[PDB]
């Protein structure tokens, strides 16, 4: 139905409008590669603060990126949700290119 | 620097398709050639919407026209945005067909 189609439309434009920050584009393609702490991701992508968390913040708040603390260290790490497969596809097509053979 | 160059182009491309009304448009574009006349029926969007939307598509090079004879089909260009509307299509836009 176009009503269903309607749905999925907007739901769909509102994660794009999320990932539209180069910043949480940066950090969502190298969560792709593994969890990270606030350090390593500060160094990987040359972002600081209070960018950094801030980018981070609204990503987690988005239900994109998610905390984890088996010990002592917090790591962010991707969630396990649909969203992840947009990011997944965006490293693929896009992040991907910029690696070394 | 490289990643910076990447990142915003990325993103400017993500705020082009941010708007519903794209995004059925593109979705559908990638089944095939449409007419504004088949799009409008398809996706239930009239005018001025319909075209000035198809027009924001246009101008970002993600859609382009086609007119063999007579008739103006609407079409996704081969472009590198295209790659990204197939994967959305893949994991949004394809849930919503039957089986």
């Amino acid at each position: 139905t176009r009503e269903d189609m309607e749905k999925r439309a907007n739901e769909v434009a509102n994660l794009l409008k999320t990932l539209s920050h180069p910043v949480r584009l940066m950090l969502v393609c190298t969560l792709v590669e593994g969890e990270f702490s606030v350090g390593e991701l500060e160094q990987q992508i040359g972002i600081g603060q209070p960018t950094l968390s801030q980018q981070l913040g609204v990503l987690r708040e988005s239900g994109i990126v998610e905390t984890r603390r088996n010990i002592k260290q917090i790591f962010y790490r991707l969630t396990e949700a649909k969203a992840a497969q947009l990011v997944n596809a965006l490293y693929t097509i896009f992040c991907a290119q910029e690696k070394q053979a």
